[PDB]
């Protein structure tokens, strides 16, 4: 039994197994190992692109699914997080797969229970799977990270995937930069360099940009100026490098970190890393009840 | 790749090619074409009978299904309806059932994506497999639609459904009539002939009520007297044909367009529209990915 | 054709067959004999936990599953129970699992529909299927039921399942004790003799617990305090017979109703009642469909 909880917690070697598993499955590698096992998809805080694409993994691996949307009505009578888990291993459910609120609730779960976690995202917003997804996009476009320029672009600061990210992508060989409001940036980052968005496109390999929502202080941050200001603009993709590539963790706020018309330009992977998703957490479900 | 968006899009060489391919799956043939396949689900507006049905369908053509009640999370953040429908097929659906609020969504969509989309309902109110279990059922009673009189009783020009069905009716041959409240008419042509429901019972082959919504009614008195007024009370149902029948969409308003006694009786084949809604909804998916 | 509304309804003969089936279920014992079949699960109240108890049964019985959460659109446009169950019949369903608000609604459907209905839970609180889970683990543990002493513990006068677990051990030859808060006792009880817990530690084979909401309604009894009171400290339990055994049907208040050392401890049944309810709702599955 394999968790998987946070990109840190594997090694260099577990990544390029996880990655390479996936595009094996990817090319229609098949078998029925896990045909007719259970697989809980525990949607605490919803996430319907992400509950989707876990669920047609487990799907296509032959896998029973159990779906929760939103509050359980055993947590609403304050169950515990390791009393749900061990009611689901009793009535016979042999992977979970976890969105929840609170900061790093897989810490103390994940050595008390018996079967394989996996994070879907927690209160801290670590994302594994979306990082593996990304690594193998950017993967099987240039077949290497070491060397790579990746930029990153947003609210880095409340973005735990954007910082995970960029410490993965150093631990590969690859250069880190960030851009975005000057507010929104992590002042003390030990990974990537903070520069323009106007300097990063032209040094960049790969052009990662970040969901602009709306919430926290009063600075809204104008989201009606925000491409023009800060986003990628139609003129900005244009002075990217030849084999540069855009990706995007989705869903796209079209006309606010990006312009309507490269959601779908040449250069972007952004569907691709969609088509990823499965094979990623194919994989993973693999890894996570290997015997 | 076949979409099914109205009614009118249809030829009545393809209405008849799906009315009695859904005669042969209730017959019990049944083939493998589409087991392990996915569909998805796209209930942003809710319709649990709908869903159901079409959930039915899907499970009995062996597919896997992907659903989602109201809310998703993604257009909460602002994502474009062509954004899901494309996150859907990288993540390897192969078939779309929505029921969305926006008028004509699918008429952009039909254009721009590459997955077939079945409409369950638009903000006009086009319910296509709607009519197609109407029609079914019609054809099932007296095996033509030709020389049939069909009259529609109820809300008409508030009702997409009832104007679409008094349209094809009309193209495959029968006379159609209306009645209800003046008021509720829309006669600028509309396919049939407006006369009283006293009428329409005695030389209607077939009697298709409309729910009458709590919407529509002015008053609580309105709705009180409706029966009696203008929908098909014991006395009138005891005037119509000896073979005629007696159809209604659900879900029934007992006791106000027909009179409770009825629903069930020996004309009634309101249970049966039900049973064929999920043959038409097979045909309908083996046409969307028949190549 | 057979439902399941109350343990009441059921004969002591049919309650040993039921658990005999369950144990050969639970045994690994198989067969394709409602592979494809389908069930509904009409959650009109929720309640997670039921939910995918049965929706793993479901499964391991090789059915299709429907699920409904919450608010039926039909319903809410006020359809008849009688009504959405008749759709479920059409479309093909042959089981429904129901938990509903209104006290006894079964007693009107079951004399009305043509598919068995399988009460989840009902207005009253009527729970059969974990009044079956409870028998059945108690069963596992001493081969009998005659003779047994069987305490039950918390607020019985406000727990329908307490009682009616109290009148069916009853029935199966057991003796049944009740302890909690005086004012929380069903002074009117036939079945049960109240005493303290500190006496019904000593003397029981079974130490049922209930779970102790916060009501605070003549119910304010206070909740710090109430386990070294009234509940299940580790001293009580440390006084229990050498083959007895702690029971609860969770979700667990730790530190209230029992200490929360307690809940995995040795003489801990509470996780393997959840293991038997996925077998006893097999077999209740079972029961409904056979021949």
């Amino acid at each position: 039994m394999k968790h998987l909880t946070t990109m840190s917690e594997l090694s260099t070697e577990e990544i390029k197994d996880l990655l390479q598993t996936a595009q094996e499955l990817k090319s229609g590698k098949t078998d029925n190992q896990l045909t007719g096992k259970f697989a809980a998809n525990l949607f605490f805080e919803p996430s319907t692109r992400t509950r989707f694409s876990f669920e047609v993994a487990e799907k296509k691996l032959g896998m029973n699914v159990l779906n929760l949307d939103g509050t359980s009505t055993s947590v609403q009578k304050g169950e515990t997080l390791y009393d749900t888990i061990r009611t689901l291993e009793s009535i016979g459910v042999d992977v979970c797969v976890i969105r929840h609120s609170e900061d790093e609730y897989y810490e103390e779960l994940v050595s008390q229970v018996n079967i394989p976690i996996l994070n879907a995202g927690d209160g801290c917003g670590q994302h594994p799977t979306q990082s593996l997804l990304d690594l193998m996009t950017i993967y099987e476009e240039f077949n290497t990270f070491k060397g790579l320029t990746v930029s990153i672009h947003g609210d880095i600061k409340h973005s735990r995937v954007a910082r995970s990210n960029a410490e993965v992508l150093t631990r590969l060989g690859a250069r880190v930069l960030f851009s975005g409001p000057s507010e929104w940036q992590d002042e003390e980052n030990t990974f990537g360099t903070y520069v323009s968005m106007d300097e990063a496109v032209e040094s960049s390999d790969v052009v990662m940009l970040l969901r602009i929502q709306n919430e926290r202080h009063q600075s809204a941050v104008s989201q009606e100026g925000y491409l023009n200001k800060y986003g990628l603009t139609v003129e900005r993709a244009e002075r990217m490098k030849r084999h540069a590539i855009i990706m995007h963790p989705a869903p796209v706020n079209r006309g606010v970190e990006i312009d309507d018309s490269l959601v779908e330009s040449e250069k972007s992977r952004i569907f691709k890393q969609m088509k990823n998703g499965v094979f990623i957490r194919m994989a993973v479900i693999q890894r996570a009840l290997q015997t």
